[PDB]
């Protein structure tokens, strides 16, 4: 069964190709989760990307409003129109039998007039307003596919994970069934498109964080290397990974609050702007100014380091929005400043609130865009347990991460002093010696090991 | 790219990023006690007392005199807008003792009989109160409506809650822009969260937000744009502010965790003082003692809260955590900011609010004091107790010490059969401190900050040995 | 403007009471308090206000209702006879207009400014109940009276009303619950709306005695004195500076037979020695055992009793709810008037309760302990009889000024006990591990464990 591009970020991916040609497409789903988006865009790819005229049926919304919509994302459904590339077939009665018999003949019209190939009936449900539906949608689909034009099935639904239609008879009555989903994460949204099944073919089966921006829809399927060596700005931790970090690796500073983990991204990310290198610097525990101000503390001049066009930083909170989102706010600004290497502090501050499925998908998601982008990434965590604590991460995503610089309090005598060590080095050998470092006004100081001392791990050390 | 209409409702604003959309219908759907009836009102007084434009209400349950009186409580005389030619009580109620084209008619006289842009329906529920029989009527009045290009306000009504949007299952769809007004309670406490479920053709903040109904109106609460500076401020105790090499930073957030009973409520009475002696303002928000058992403990290190209470320099706000819900406690401390206006806050305790609340809600919260206590450069000194007295793994069990700048973690030590306890500066951003958990003591002159355990191992596990 | 109900809280929760001429709905399931509240809401405006009330009936005979008012020591009759109270029966011998005809003349026999309809879902019909209340409502509020219309409902936590129409219908809703904890019930009144003026938020826990309803809403607005008062054991008060506090709340935490309710017994003697009043509620011994250990501690409460000085009451912490122990406790404190309240013991009573239910009783007892000058002990057994890193499973050390520690010490095989003053909020103590042993004359406070490490894990090491 031959498939149709419906050049959607994704979308194409999650459906092997698109959908099914010379057949109806159903995409039902509750208020405000990108249904009419999904129609408005579809046809709006088939004029300027492959040349071939649409058609558009509205059962409430008049052409001037769909027309205005479509501003937004920056399409102009009205040049498409004069141009006859775009007919939008209003189907509102101006203030029930022969009103599909003719709607459908002013279909064919249109269709057999505008030479189109793809068109949309958005919404049938609104039309109605079981055995009676259920039947006069055949007649619909069975006389859009008499035509041979693939079209997609606007249909709305009550509950979330409930019914997957209104009557029940929408469904098993259309041979594709795409469900759009807003599923409430306690007080955070999350869309989800999901492909229920695609009578002839196979597709991607299950859910896919997507998000509606100035683009459209942009859906995100999960299922889609140099030894060079580059200086982490530490001249003692570059010597502990045999020369420093990989050029396309993924370093992770793990290790309580105050541990040094703001520090190691701070001479990470000004080495760059160093080396005619830019950087970005996703920043969500502190502000700016207190980057600035705390960077000030050691040196490295944030300041110069954006007068020099080297140096973004993105402060926003972590529950200002949700993965989805957070992960669309990241790429988007690594394409336009086109950085050397980026920076997450923390990872942590993410995965509060936020499921670890959801958590792991987008660690994955931002790694994997990272990785096949050749931009090195470091990435902050912050471990619960301030000491004693026997997981590197709580949310078990070390296995993604390449290297691992753990950072760690040690009680000395009646002090705290932290210990610097670099766990694991993928494609490299690594000092195995537990660090001690101070900090200073010129940042980080690397020193000698606790050969002489026992159970530093724990945080409470024993001497010999 | 489509225009936006200011609502003038602290918060909304914020999360449509300009208002509602023009001569288009927004849908207000809630329970009973929501705050559906609310939100119109406020979306004309706010239109007209501001732009200078006509509103029209149709009113179909409560009289055109009950608007009038309940819109009193906020201080609005509708009798002044009334008269003024202003706002128009436009009454549908059924006499005492389906003709949609009828209101549908008389709604226009007004609003060109007004030359209005703003029109709010009190529940379009008590009208059809068939789904079908509904949507028609419903879809008419909207796209009637779209016509005279006047943004309209519905308000539908809610049976249960988590569950359909409207009553019918077919109102969200039949307007153009859809917020769920919420009043779910966790336990027996309540929370007002609104939402922008949709908003057709342009872009909106998605979510629940958190907001509360007051005397000024529905307050709702919505950026990591605050600022930074290296002035430092006195903690109240000298050996403490060596120990920070200088003192606490002016704008910073101090977070003083440790057992029951190690001087963290000792801490807050001396740098809530530091505050008073220097002619400056500071709050405290008593969440566990009262004033009178504050007033009195903090005489025992004297210290005379009841004579800095008098010199207006000292504000003791004592309330019970479970008193009320989150949202309201945070408006109560953004009011007391707002009127007293302090250099220096003190939330005693933290760990106090945290009992019978979710983590997410309550991060939100030490989120929103302080955010709101650093982008108004006001030095904030929050109090935590540790569930463990002795042998605290985590710094805190709400997990809220990536929020602070500075932290102080006080801690009893098993020595020789007694029971002392040791100071410590664990972290000081943009500053250097005293890494050493430094032995001290309590008395009628406050703390005492004395020498380091040097010759003990294991002194955080809470039983140090002898080396 | 509101109408004071004179309801123990109500008039708190209500910030005043019932808005004046406005028509309250009160629904609940079968047995919540609805017809009381109708009933108390009137009885009050006669007996204080002077205000004459007419009561609608439909399913009760007005025999029935003087007849239950009885209950609470309430002469309907009279009232009846003196004109103050008029009960319209409108339940058919075995129409709407002629319902608010019979009412408005009726509220102007007598000129009465309270009215109390029971029910308004007896009468019922679809939208009819949504056409037929505005009806009676608007015709109430053209008289000006303050109504007590009630609703009636199956599900706790389902629908507000019995229709779904009455909900949104009127101005001020209030809902009575009576929520099934387990195998226990707990009455909860909440105000879900009032249109105009503001109210308290949430759920608030009620019970019904002898004297009406009884609802407990939230005020820290006492006083504090440095009286010093004593413990019972010498040497203990002078650990804490010179003994006790009387405004303050002092807590014993130990595992099981450390030495509580020796300790307890002792704080209730000392009060009765010094010719004033104590009240110990046991929970987990009996009168004939807390009689005969007592005895077999120096102290007898025989004589300490039968002298009017020591009142003493046993139940069980699974007998009756949380709300209907502290009306026991704030009943029987009021009647005998003690200087010192003893609870033995608060965990007894956290077994099986939620920790959220449990503190609000804490915060009960607790507030009204401290803002009646009255000295009180608490009582809490451990979970874990050695190696406790919490002071509380509960944590509500921070309601508790003064901390008792009592714990066992492995020490040469051999289980000695160990009393420490924890904390003591506003005085100095003795920060040391003191070990006791207990005896036919009380408890032993000996010296501490000077030459022991490790002491508060219970298995110390000896360092000479
Ligand atoms: N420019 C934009 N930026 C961000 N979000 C947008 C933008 N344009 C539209 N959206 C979002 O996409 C959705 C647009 O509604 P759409 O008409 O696509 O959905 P629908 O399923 O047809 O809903 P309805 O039943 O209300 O018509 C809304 O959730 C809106 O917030
Ligand atoms: N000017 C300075 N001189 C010396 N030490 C400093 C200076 N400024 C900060 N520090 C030290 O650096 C620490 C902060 O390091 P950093 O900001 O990297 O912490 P972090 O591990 O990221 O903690 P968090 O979890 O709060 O983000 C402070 O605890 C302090 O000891
Ligand atoms: N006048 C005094 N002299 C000596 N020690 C005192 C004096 N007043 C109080 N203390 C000691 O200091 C402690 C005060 O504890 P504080 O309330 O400051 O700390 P906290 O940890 O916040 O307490 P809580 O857990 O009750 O909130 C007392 O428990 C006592 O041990
Ligand atoms: N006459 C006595 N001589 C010596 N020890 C005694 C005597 N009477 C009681 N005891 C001691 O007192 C202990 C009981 O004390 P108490 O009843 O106060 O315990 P508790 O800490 O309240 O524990 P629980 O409530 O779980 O029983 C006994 O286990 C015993 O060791
Ligand atoms: N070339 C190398 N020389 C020395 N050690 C190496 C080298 N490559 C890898 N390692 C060590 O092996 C670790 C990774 O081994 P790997 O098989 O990936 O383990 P795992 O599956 O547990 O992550 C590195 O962190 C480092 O300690
Ligand atoms: N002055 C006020 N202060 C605080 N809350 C108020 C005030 N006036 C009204 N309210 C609250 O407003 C709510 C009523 O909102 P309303 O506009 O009637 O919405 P709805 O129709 O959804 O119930 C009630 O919960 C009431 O307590
Ligand atoms: N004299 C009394 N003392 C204590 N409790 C009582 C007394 N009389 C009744 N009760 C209790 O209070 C309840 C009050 O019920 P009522 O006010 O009729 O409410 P409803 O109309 O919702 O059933 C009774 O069902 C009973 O459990
Ligand atoms: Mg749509
Ligand atoms: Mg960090
Ligand atoms: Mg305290
Ligand atoms: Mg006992």
């Amino acid at each position: 069964i031959a498939k149709m591009r419906t050049m959607i970020e994704g979308f194409d991916d999650i459906s092997h190709g698109g959908l099914p040609i010379g057949r109806s497409t159903l995409v039902s789903g509750t208020s405000g989760t990108g249904k009419t988006l999904f129609s408005i865009q579809f046809l709006y790819n088939g004029i300027i990307e492959f040349d071939e005229p649409g058609v558009f049926v509205t059962f409430e919304e008049t052409p001037q409003d769909i027309i205005k919509n479509a501003r937004s994302f920056g399409w102009d459904l009205a040049k498409l129109v004069d141009e006859g590339k775009l007919f939008i077939l209003d189907a509102s009665p101006d203030p029930g039998g022969f009103d599909l018999s003719a709607l459908i003949e002013r279909i064919n019209y249109a269709i057999q007039k505008y030479r189109a190939r793809r068109v949309s009936i958005d919404s049938v449900t609104s039309v109605f307003q079981s055995s009676v539906v259920r039947r006069e949608l055949f007649r619909l689909v069975a006389r859009l596919k008499q035509i041979g034009a693939t079209t997609v099935m606007t249909t709305e639904r009550i509950e979330e994970y409930g019914p997957i239609a209104r009557y029940g008879v929408e469904e098993f009555v259309s041979d594709n069934v795409v469900i759009l989903r807003n599923v409430l994460e306690g007080e955070r949204r999350r869309r989800t498109l999901e492909i229920l099944k695609l009578r002839g073919t196979s597709h991607m089966k299950g859910e896919y964080p997507f998000t509606i921006t100035d683009h459209g829809i942009n859906i995100f399927p999960l299922g889609a290397s140099s030894n060079v060596r580059v200086s982490s700005g530490v001249v003692r931790l570059d010597e502990m990974c045999g020369g420093g970090f990989f050029k396309d690796s993924i370093i992770l500073a793990t290790g309580a609050t105050g541990t040094g983990k703001t520090l190691l991204v701070s001479r990470f990310v000004e080495n760059a702007c160093a080396n005619k290198e830019r950087a970005i610097l996703f920043a969500y525990e502190e502000s700016r100014a207190q980057l600035l101000r705390n960077a000030y503390s050691w040196g490295m001049d944030f300041e110069e380091m954006e007068r020099q066009n080297l140096l973004k930083i993105v402060c926003a909170y972590p529950e200002s929005a949700g993965l989805e989102d957070h992960l669309q706010i990241i790429k988007s600004e690594i394409n336009d400043f086109k950085p050397a290497r980026i920076a997450i502090d923390s990872l942590s501050a993410l995965a509060r609130g936020v499921s670890n499925n959801a958590f792991r998908q987008f660690v994955i998601g931002v790694t994997g865009y990272a990785k096949q982008e050749e931009i090195t990434g470091l990435f902050t965590n912050t471990s619960d347990q301030f000491m004693g604590a026997h997981s590197i991460t709580d949310s078990h995503i070390s296995t993604i991460t390449d290297t691992i610089i753990l950072l760690q309090y040690v009680e000395i005598r009646g002090e705290m002093s932290r210990a610097i060590n670099v766990f694991k080095m993928r494609g490299s050998w690594h000092d195995k010696a537990i660090r001690e470092f101070m900090i200073s006004d010129k940042g980080p100081d690397i020193k000698d090991s606790f050969r002489n001392f026992e159970r530093i791990i724990s945080g409470s050390p024993t001497r010999i």
